[PDB]
């Protein structure tokens, strides 16, 4: 069984014992130092085509909630940017804090956001997600920060169903959710090679982290915190602070698709 979680006894500092790649050379998340994450003019615009996305289900898996998609065809796909080929959307999930001052996995010049959205996509050349996660170019994860402010209409359908999946293992039908409602205006981004941010921590991810956050109301993020890590019939453990701290960049380069205000050129 899995021991790992986010507590003091089983959290990120313990993960390397079962998953020694936790101390690897390409671990995520990372701090994005915007001065050293240089503009790369060879980076193409991202193509996020979600108009035909087909959501299926929403699930509390004991460490986040996932919205799952039908990935049997090239409907919802990510391409362009740093990517070679076509990556199919399989699910999205969030990381959030116990309070509005923390929650994101990536940081920008050490700044944390209240939450972070991960849209997970796999490379169609590999046939399915399980095959893709075994390869360095297998996954592309689009990371989007959530900044507390005005309520986000694009998030409300998700928040409204969370009361039906309060405990680990619970799921609910969740059709016709349009993930276009979770995208900011700008598709400017940073990109680097990294890992899954939960066990098994495989170094199979091209990370694409958007510059522009999307909004979330304080009330909306509070509803994330009403979920529980525990299963039905166990003492309640609120699902909060389900984020891994930032990991050493080591020899990697973060590239920017745009000129940041910290770049003279
Ligand atoms: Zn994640």
């Amino acid at each position: 069984a899995h021991h790992w979680g986010y507590g003091k006894h089983n959290g990120p500092e313990h993960w390397h014992k079962d998953f020694p790649i936790a101390k690897g050379e390409r671990q995520s998340p990372v701090d994005i130092d915007t001065h050293t994450a240089k503009y790369d003019p060879s980076l193409k615009p991202l193509s996020v085509s979600y108009d035909q996305a087909t959501s299926l289900r929403i699930l509390n898996n004991g460490h986040t909630f996932n919205v799952e998609f039908d990935d049997s065809q090239d409907k919802a796909v990510l391409k362009g940017g740093p990517l070679d080929g076509t990556y199919r959307l399989i699910q999205f999930h969030f990381h959030w804090g116990s309070h509005d001052g923390q929650g994101s996995e990536h940081t920008v010049d050490k700044k944390k956001y209240a939450a972070e959205l991960h849209l997970v996509h796999w490379n169609t050349k590999y046939g399915d997600f399980g095959k893709a996660v075994q390869q360095p170019d297998g996954l592309a994860v689009l990371g989007i920060f959530l900044k507390v402010g005005s309520a986000n209409p694009g998030l409300q359908k998700v928040v409204d169903v969370l009361d039906s999946i309060k405990t680990k293992g619970k799921s609910a039908d969740f059709t016709n959710f349009d993930p276009r409602g979770l995208l900011p205006e700008s598709l400017d981004y940073w990109t680097y090679p990294g890992s899954l941010t939960t066990p098994p921590l495989l170094e199979c991810v091209t990370w694409i982290v958007l510059k522009e956050p999307i909004s979330v109301s304080s009330e909306q993020v509070s509803k994330f915190r009403k979920l529980n890590f525990n299963g039905f019939g166990e003492p309640e453990e609120p699902m909060v602070d389900n984020w891994r701290p930032t990991q050493p960049l080591k020899n990697r380069q973060i590239k920017a698709s745009f000129k940041h205000h910290h770049h003279h050129h």
